[PDB]
């Protein structure tokens, strides 16, 4: 159920492809329909969860490196799939940038989306 | 400078290939020297960074499930690289755990893990 497109509650999509072994792979688009803004994903997700009603857990990174960009930095978000009529992907996520030893105090950043098949 | 071996300060160990178009791939053991605690790591890092003296940005992700243990888990690591003498991944890392929808708000685990070449005392 996590194979596909998946849009964030702001304006993001990602597409990704779920292994039978446990590996994400896909693509993060931090601009629906901005090409330039597409960046390679990659990650990791339990491809056995439990039968109980819990979600899935997974996480995944974009390192904010293409082709037209580069910020210096790296976003990972880790959460749960839950499957269904509303399929969701709750996560939380951790910004880091790469900075100065003496800027490390301001290197990461936190947040939290919330990923559906349907846009907002 | 990122491939290779890298130590957190409890007991943990991983070994990364970067690749040179920013894949990290390689191996997370929870216990050194114990292979059922070995798990698939896979994350990306900034290929170019700047070269100001700042760390180089990167984050992976182990899923807590090999043939041993599934934890129906999943941690995310984000942090950066610094090189040198005693170079480290400073990181800060996420857990969650698959829960029940009424157990949502007691998924996600927070922390932070300093990464060195060598071993802690
Ligand atoms: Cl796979
Ligand atoms: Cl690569």
């Amino acid at each position: 159920g996590i194979t596909g497109t998946w849009y964030n509650q702001l304006g993001s999509t990602f597409i990704v492809t779920a292994g039978a072994d446990g590996a994400l792979t896909g693509t993060y688009e931090s601009a629906v329909g901005n090409a330039e803004s597409r960046y390679v994903l990659t990650g990791r997700y339990d491809s056995a969860p439990a039968t109980d009603g819990s979600g899935t857990a997974l996480g995944w990174t974009v390192a904010w490196k293409n082709n037209y960009r580069n910020a210096h930095s790296a976003t990972t978000w880790s959460g749960q799939y839950v499957g269904g009529a509303e399929a969701r992907i709750n996560t939380q996520w951790l910004l880091t940038s790469g900075t100065t030893e003496a800027n490390a105090x301001k290197s990461t950043l936190v947040g939290h989306d919330t990923f559906t098949k349907v846009k907002p």
